[PDB]
């Protein structure tokens, strides 16, 4: 028992007894595109907080540094508090959704190298696609803070893209979010759900949130499946 | 003035020389408002922004910028030297201004320092969307060392376009340049510098551009005009 920060759309934070420390709970909610039109769909906390504490665990035996401490329940993990960095980091390995539509082009045409794109991550502006400057300008980090940001989401889809291969997944596209920790330095934070990356079944299979914005199929269904085919690594 | 054409675009018909260098340019007195949705025709509009960029380009020559300016031909015509376009459009914003207002959500009018520069896809398909660096490698259009090149030649290219508009009282918000190859392929100022291209705001906040068609304030050529004036008195 403790108190309620802030309250999201997959995520309420509640605080500890430690600063510095903060436990997150999964919600039910699921929220289609930015037009938020909204379904309360049960097990996807549980499914969630379970993929992202096992993939955050991954990242940190590989030495990522990250917001992730422990699973503390069903619904809950403890994470490390960070200031978050409102830039939602989306690197793509191959065309779908707001890439395909910006350049009129299919999905699944592989890419090489892997583009990133900052998102400013503003509710209230549609968290609109911005380049670097507009990022200086916006004040959130200047150069140095920019290139480390993509250095290190680059790692992270080394090592994300290998790991789901092996599950036989092939990693689309995901999306980061990094925040300071109490000493400063930057660390990924938030969560890695099939709900903030894409991910396709070698048969085209999406084993992703776009079977609830799409809608292909019911959406524990895909997620239990990803969740049983992680725990074959 | 007789050869035939080479591509009909929404402002200019080009059309061939004798020189397979030169293109000869010819600006129309059609205005289309957003994705190409609403057109006009309005008279003098060619004209006018015909002796606007033929001076200011002149006046680049002349402060050492490379472009792809020879001569102003007639009322209509400019003649120009023949570039493989870079179909990327070059914003760099001085002040926030429409599309830079709405995606960040603030009011037109608030000075930047520094100017933001921004690229957008020429594909008219695509209603020329916005893109950044990498989009730009993808689209194989130029490697680092050219996107640099592009950007430090618009912004001391700013930094000579604000000071004349200064010197003859002229807010220069924004605007939007093209580049291409030459003959030789070195990357070259090209495409047009008119009010159709760039934000001009008066001291009282008037606006002295296209945006008169756009938000429907009154008519183009009154303001174009002025401005063409008030050109006239520099140097
Ligand atoms: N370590 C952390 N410290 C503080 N806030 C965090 C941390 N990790 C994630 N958050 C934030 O918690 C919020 C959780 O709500 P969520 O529903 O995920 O947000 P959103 O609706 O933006 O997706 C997010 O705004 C996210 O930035
Ligand atoms: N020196 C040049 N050589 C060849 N093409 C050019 C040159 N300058 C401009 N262009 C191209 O000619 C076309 C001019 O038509 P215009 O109406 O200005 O285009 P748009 O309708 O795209 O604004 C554009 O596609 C432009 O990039
Ligand atoms: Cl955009
Ligand atoms: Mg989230
Ligand atoms: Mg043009």
């Amino acid at each position: 028992s403790k108190q309620l920060i802030y309250s999201g759309k997959a995520k309420d934070i509640y605080t500890t007894e430690d600063e510095n420390l903060i436990i997150s709970t999964y919600k039910d909610q699921a929220t289609a595109f930015n037009g938020v039109k909204k379904e309360q769909i049960a097990g996807k906390g549980v499914l969630n907080n379970q993929i992202s504490s096992f993939i955050f665990e991954k990242l940190n035996v590989a030495g990522v540094a990250t917001h992730f401490v422990e699973k503390l329940s069903d619904t809950e993990q403890l994470n490390k508090k960070v200031k978050i960095i409102p830039l939602e980091v989306v690197l793509r390995n191959y065309t779908a959704g707001s890439f395909s539509k910006r350049f009129g082009v299919d999905e699944g045409i592989a890419l090489e190298t892997p583009i990133v794109e900052f998102y400013y991550k503003n509710d209230d502006l549609d968290d609109p696609f911005i380049n670097d400057e507009h990022v200086k300008f916006l004040q959130i980090a200047g150069d140095q803070q920019i290139a480390y940001l993509k250095e290190e989401t680059r790692r992270i889809n080394e090592l994300l893209k290998v790991w789901f291969a092996e599950i036989g997944l092939k990693l689309i596209d995901f999306k980061l979010e990094f925040g300071f920790d109490k000493d400063g330095k930057i660390i990924l934070a938030d969560e890695f759900s099939p709900d903030n990356c894409r991910l396709w079944d070698a048969d085209g299979n999406h084993m992703d949130k776009d079977v609830f914005r799409r809608g292909l199929g019911e959406l524990t269904d895909v997620y239990e499946i990803v969740w049983e085919k992680l725990q074959e690594l």
